[PDB]
């Protein structure tokens, strides 16, 4: 929703939080930096947050793919991404996409229709 304005935000930091580590921040960048992301959006696509499970998945994915074609280059720098993000996330002023995202894991007894025990239940 108008949360979108949390990515305008994500970008300029990251990219900022990130210059600190040593690493630049071009025009060319957004182009593919953006474009890479928005390809299989992995940052969920329903909330659009962090997740380092899926993280992986389009970075194997990604590399997979990239390394068939036998690439020299191979920017070492996508692992300060996965260090910074990876620790970035456990900040807890995350945008309230935090409680959209907690969606990742629910209980499983939320209601009697659920198959496991009923949410309600009586012992001696």
């Amino acid at each position: 929703g108008q949360e979108l304005s949390q990515h305008e935000r994500y970008v300029e930091q990251l990219k900022q939080a990130l210059k600190t580590r040593g690493v630049k921040v071009k025009y060319a960048d957004l182009l593919k930096f953006f474009d890479f992301v928005k390809d299989t959006c992995p940052w969920f696509p329903q909330e659009g947050t962090i997740d380092i499970k899926r993280w992986r998945r389009v970075g194997d994915c990604f590399q997979d793919y990239y390394n068939t074609f036998g690439p020299e280059k191979v920017p070492v720098t996508a692992f300060s991404y996965w260090n910074l993000i990876k620790e970035l996330i456990d900040k807890k002023e995350v945008n309230p996409q935090v409680m959209a995202a907690v969606a990742q894991t629910e209980e499983i007894l939320k209601s009697n229709s659920q198959t496991d025990l009923e949410h309600h239940h009586h012992h001696h």
